[PDB]
């Protein structure tokens, strides 16, 4: 009968080569047992791809989160940008009016009574590389460039007109080629979204006046309607446009 219980001379399951008992192991918090070292390069490395995820702290094993007092000096780090991220993900959720959505009122469901949590599962948020801040970048590999993912403060080729409440807190651009948030700035010049982003050579290359127009989609797709995604007025595709503060453009 398959069993996910651990035996003494069990495999690593972060490193699967090496047996547990051929190098220095932990047991966490959750029971489980790894080599330290290996622990220890999880936290180091974190997640996958460009969005800011936490799933690399799921015990291998069991998925609970990963803890140990010798840990301590890798997880604190993460635990702050958790909270940075989830505190930015709530106060958006909260200035969009969707925190009353019924994935969160309705008792049994996954986010029930849990609208952070909603939230961080809702919205992308990235590092700038400039800043070092958590930036949103829109609703939801490692061959990307960190280096081209940069906020909107640090991006800021209109010079935008301040927030009288935020500042440039959560200045936002829109994607170059696309009725969508910018996610990466490409040479020094050029908002990205993560779609038009991929598509950037054909994106780049289309003629100005052949781009779809508002309501544009990623990659050239022209949508229906006269309702811009992002609801606001702005330039004709394939211009850039500082789209203001992300929390009070929902309503001004
Ligand atoms: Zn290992
Ligand atoms: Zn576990
Ligand atoms: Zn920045
Ligand atoms: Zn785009
Ligand atoms: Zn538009
Ligand atoms: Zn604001």
């Amino acid at each position: 009968a398959t069993s996910l219980k651990q035996d003494a001379d069990d495999m690593c399951m972060i490193c699967f080569t090496e047996a547990l008992s051929a190098a220095p192991a932990i047991q966490l918090d959750c029971s489980h047992i790894f080599h330290l070292q290996c622990c220890r390069r999880v936290l180091e490395n974190r997640w996958l791809g460009p969005r800011i995820t936490f799933g690399f702290i799921s015990c291998p094993i069991c998925k609970n989160k990963i803890n140990h007092i010798v840990l301590k000096d890798l997880l604190d780090p993460i635990k702050e940008l958790y909270e940075d991220v989830r505190r930015k993900a709530l106060m958006r959720l909260e200035y969009e009016g969707l925190h009353k959505s019924e994935a969160i009122t309705t008792p049994g469901v996954r986010f029930y009574n849990d609208p952070a949590g909603y939230a961080m599962n809702r919205y992308a948020y990235y590092v700038c590389y400039k800043c070092r801040k958590a930036y949103f970048g829109g609703e939801a590999g490692d061959d990307y460039d960190p280096r081209e993912l940069i906020c909107g403060a640090c991006s800021d080729v209109s010079r935008a007109q301040m927030c009288p409440k935020h500042g440039t807190d959560f200045l936002e651009y829109k994607c170059r080629y696309c009725c969508s948030v910018a996610v990466f700035f490409c040479f020094g010049t050029t908002h990205f979204c993560n779609a038009c982003h991929d598509d950037f050579q054909r994106m780049t290359s289309i003629p100005k006046e052949e781009l779809p127009h508002c309501p544009a989609g990623p990659k050239g797709k022209q949508l229906e309607g006269t309702e811009c995604p992002l609801h606001v007025v702005h330039p004709p595709t394939g211009e850039e446009f500082a789209l203001g503060c992300g929390v009070c453009r929902n309503a001004h």
